[PDB]
């Protein structure tokens, strides 16, 4: 069977697909760890015991346990982020796309705030990327939610360290990535030619996999799409995670208080709560939009320090980073945690009642000083009263939570020596089923970097297919060379001294290279606001 | 002699001028007080003793004592603000323009920061205004500098109150204005139809004459051009003025310390210092650009409270105010107190070295909190690095010192009931001999409101003559009706609720009525910065 690869853990059988002239053998569902169930819930992953028969790697994996958004029933645009397959803890599986010293390897880490996401959503279909880019794309489920990130070792004696260390979702990724290096050659790939790439929490996970002392050196080439660990939603102190963790582990009626005189009876209890109940109970430590109960946790291990402290010493000499943002980052989340105020589909005339309403809630955790500074920075006199006030909050959240943290991380990375290219995705895809006011939603760049516009069975305007064509190629070229730039197309490095970024759109009369606008927007958050925080 | 008017103090003979079809009898040099010399230096004005023969009112008055700027030798544009006539304390004279129940009376108060200025500069020639507007224009010298504003009564016993009360320059104006009401009919005018109008400190002086309990009711119709008493350069506490005054009165080697055991030997000393030496010594208490040693002083008399406290109770029911600003207010003064950094004529690429340089000096008297807030509010990323940084300081000073104080005063006035119309002068006159980067200098609106474009012996573009035509007419129509608006031309009142302003320019494709831009610029100074001043 030419559709069989013998992996380090056994032969596997995949499917053949012919995309765009190339044949691709797509193997989905390869286990890379023991199903982290029963005893192994909350623990680091153990590698999968090898199998003998040819494993059926044609079915899609099961999706890691998570709840699913349905603030818009039926509305496809929401369910495309919801698990398309059965949800079970049995979810630690790999997917590998291999075309028919080895091809380059792109490993996809999905996003979803360490709380959601699956490698199997069709948005993540790597068929076109593998065929067109002639590269090996892999992906994999990692444990998300409390299943991946519950952290309680500080509250337990030393012997119980491996009971709930935290970050096992990242360890999962580490393991999956380690699995892929081992089996690179067996699928036709160069194990040293590996490239991580991901979006949001996936983008952040790429980040962690690149920086972590646990994994460092495994791969020094990463693409991060709107997700950096310095962002507030993408890192979390140990002591916070223990508070969240202690809440959940009696939110689940498991005591949580004897965690240190007789702990893992608390665990044994948490080992026998149904997953669905944790999958819903975890969210009650969520409020403060975009501060989820699970995050890369400073743990003395995978994340030994705060990300920016880690950056101070890291020397990223040989690292290639391709990172960026989409124009209207924060607008997907504004619609979600303030659906009370905003419409799915049409714009909102937001008043000033409702503007301070919303701004003051989002930022209550900050000084009145910087609260007022933010409110004034995102006041819009010249805009159509209302529409421009709604639109200015979507900027505020887009800026504070995504663009400006990754702008900051991008500058820190280049300072440490990494070769950083920055992109800004500003095209609204013609089939955006979201409200036009939300413009370029967070995640809208995914399908473009995967080359989905090239899918002639998907109605995209012609020059949108040329934007996919280009965006997909920048990812391939990056993976191949560390440099997303094309021939005769300039796209120089992004440094603090020259924070130039490429702009992907399909207006062919904008300046492709730009520096000013992003730097201005992020000067507020990254330079000025820190000064306001002086009491 | 048909060119003779018998005034309350004597017959006077003027000249006939035929301007634009009308004959105007222009009487310059009528005394309205005793020359405030010798004993009367620093004191309130006494009315002029009457004369018998027909007084020669054809010569121009002598200009009140003041020094003169010559940071640009020969360069006419500077000397046009310098005294065109002999400078002497003998300077308290009136000028009256009368065309051949009485015509309306416009009284012109010149500006110059209570430190400079003369009613006789040709810029202030009211020939065209009188003829075209068929109105009586009057003007008059008031004592400026230490001669008009030295304030020492608090430091003296009660008996010495009238020795140096402060504000005698304003009392001068009060007297001159009182003189003009008395002799209104004798020149062909309606004494009740009076209108004050002035520019900068003149604008502020109009303000004071309208609000002062001393003069209030005398005239309730005023035009204020870029000068309101709430502005920092236009009011000053008593205790500050005493410090300044005590400095000058031994800056002039007159002891200053025995001011309260045996004072007016200090005065007698100051009564015998040559005027020129005070005229130069007064300036050594000047530094901090646009905070002059003389200002309307809170004195318990002419200015009984801070201007904004006075506003809280004033009820301006029957007051008509026509006020406004020019586009680049602060740029004349930026060139002056920072000539080290900026060229007379061409723009300056200002660095960021030099940007914080300049901003930090201007505003040292403010918290680091608001210092930084200002620096960030006037940072320009998208502008041509340099030019836009120079240009952004000229805005900062234009805004803080003129536009936004008068914007604030304008709102306070309307709240108290005054009928306020607001204008914004944005045309750069084609013969601006200043650097193009300074755009619309402070004072550039004067010659336009006086109708000087109508002077066919002065080369102005055709539509600039239509801007003078219009600006002059708005002043006449205001004086006649309290409303600068024309027929079929909308120009509604300016209130805090609808801070709409008319825009004078000669691009006929701008929106004449506008609200947003000024309100945005002044929101910083008038709303946000006060909040930053909370420690
Ligand atoms: C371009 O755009 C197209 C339009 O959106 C898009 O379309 C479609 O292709 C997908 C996959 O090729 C179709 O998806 C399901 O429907 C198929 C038939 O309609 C199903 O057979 C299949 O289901 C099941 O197949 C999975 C394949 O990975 C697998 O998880 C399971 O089973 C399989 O394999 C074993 C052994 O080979 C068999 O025994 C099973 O029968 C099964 O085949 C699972 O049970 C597809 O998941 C979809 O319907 C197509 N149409 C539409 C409208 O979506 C393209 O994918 C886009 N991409 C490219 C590159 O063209
Ligand atoms: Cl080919
Ligand atoms: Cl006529």
């Amino acid at each position: 069977d030419r559709l069989v690869v013998q992996t380090s853990s056994g032969p596997v059988r995949g499917r053949s697909v012919t995309v765009q002239g190339r044949e691709v053998h797509v193997y989905t569902g390869i286990p890379y760890a023991k199903p982290p169930v029963e005893d192994l819930r909350f623990r680091k992953p153990v590698p999968a015991e090898p199998w003998h028969g040819v494993l059926d790697a044609t079915g899609l994996s099961a999706t890691c346990v998570q709840e699913r958004y349905e603030y818009f029933p039926g509305f496809s645009g929401e369910e495309i982020w919801n698990p398309n397959t059965n949800v079970s803890e049995d979810c630690l599986y790999i997917n590998v796309w291999a075309p028919a010293n080895g091809l380059p390897i792109l490993i996809w880490i999905y996003g979803g705030g360490f709380m959601t996401g699956s490698a199997t959503l069709d948005i993540y279909n790597a068929d076109i990327m593998a065929a067109v880019g002639n590269v090996i794309v892999a992906s994999f489920q990692y444990r998300v939610g409390a299943f991946g990130f519950l952290h309680l070792a500080p509250e337990m004696p030393s012997e119980f360290a491996e009971e709930a260390p935290g970050n096992v979702g990242l360890w999962d990724q580490a393991l999956a990535i380690r699995w892929l290096k081992d089996n690179a050659h067996a699928f036709g790939g160069n194990p040293e030619w590996m490239t991580l790439f991901g979006e949001s929490a996936g983008s952040s996970s790429v980040n962690a996999q690149l920086m972590s002392p646990v994994t460092r050196g495994l791969v020094k080439r990463g693409m991060m799409q709107s997700g950096t660990m310095n962002a507030p939603w993408s890192h979390m102190t140990s002591e916070k995670a223990v508070e969240i963790g202690k809440a959940l582990i009696n939110d689940c009626n498991c005591n949580a208080s004897m965690l240190k005189t007789n702990p893992a009876h608390v665990m044994s209890c948490m080992r026998s709560v149904d997953a669905k109940t944790i999958s819903v109970q975890q969210w009650n430590s969520y409020s403060g939009i975009l501060s989820f109960p699970s995050a890369p946790t400073i743990d003395g291990a995978f994340l030994p320090a705060d990300p920016m402290t880690l950056m101070k010493t890291a020397d990223l000499k040989d690292y290639d980073i391709l990172m960026g943002n989409v124009r209207d980052e924060g607008t997907y989340f504004l619609l979600y945690d303030f659906i009370d105020y905003f419409d799915k589909d049409d714009a909102t005339a937001l008043p000033r009642d409702k503007y301070l309403e919303i701004m003051n809630n989002i930022f209550g955790k900050a000084t009145q000083a910087e609260r007022e500074a933010i409110i004034f920075q995102y006041t819009s006199w010249e805009g159509n009263p209302g529409y421009q006030n709604q639109q200015q909050i979507g900027r505020a959240v887009g800026d504070h939570f995504f663009t400006c943290p990754t702008n900051e991380y991008a500058q820190a990375l280049a300072e440490r020596g990494a070769s950083v290219h920055y992109y800004y995705f500003t095209h609204r895809t013609s089939t955006s089923l979201w409200g036009e006011w939300m413009g370029v939603l967070h995640g809208d760049e995914i399908e473009y970097f995967f080359g989905q516009p090239l899918n002639n069975s998907l109605q995209y305007r012609p020059v949108e297919r040329e934007l996919g064509k280009r965006m997909l190629s920048a990812v391939i070229e990056f993976a191949k060379t560390g440099n997303p730039a094309q021939d005769g197309e300039e796209w120089p490095n992004f440094s603090k001294e020259d924070p130039v970024y490429y702009i992907f759109s399909t207006d062919d009369k904008i300046e492709k290279l730009a520096r000013g606008p992003l730097a201005a927007r992020c000067s507020f958050w990254n330079d000025y606001l820190p000064k306001v925080r002086s009491w």
